[PDB]
């Protein structure tokens, strides 16, 4: 895309060790899926492109991004050691969300409604084995 954009957060790297986990495996079937249909999934599904959405002090404020094409693309191509850095992932896209828009605005309503299921699912994140 264009070079005002950052390049996205890293999905591959060999050196990085992986492995699945049945925590992890709960994170793409049951907490992604179910985020990823929700009504107001749109704006999270990839990374902010802030030359078209014309927020030229995007990046300048949020230096942490993260998104959920992200996470669905280091879900499915294994990324992860373990579920804390998926989970810490989904935190981090809903703090920028928060950080950057003021409380109340509809991007922030969209976050707050997604993190709410977000929690629900992370309740019953499964004991690991
Ligand atoms: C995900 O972040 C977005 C998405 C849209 Br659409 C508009 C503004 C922002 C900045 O918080």
């Amino acid at each position: 895309g264009s070079h005002m954009n950052p390049p996205p957060p890293e999905t591959s790297n060999p050196n990085k060790p992986k492995r699945q986990t049945n925590q992890l495996q709960y994170l793409l079937r049951v907490v992604l899926k179910t985020l990823w249909k929700h009504q107001f999934a749109w704006p999270f599904q990839q990374p902010v492109d802030a030359v078209k959405l014309n927020l030229p002090d995007y990046y300048k404020i949020i230096k942490t991004p993260m998104d959920m094409g992200t996470i669905k693309k280091r879900l499915e191509n294994n990324y992860y050691w373990n579920a804390q850095e998926c989970i810490q992932d989904f935190n981090t896209m809903f703090t920028n969300c928060y950080i950057y828009n003021k409380p109340g605005d509809d991007i922030v309503l969209m976050a707050e409604a997604l993190e709410k299921l977000f929690l629900q699912k992370i309740n019953e994140l499964p004991t690991e084995e």
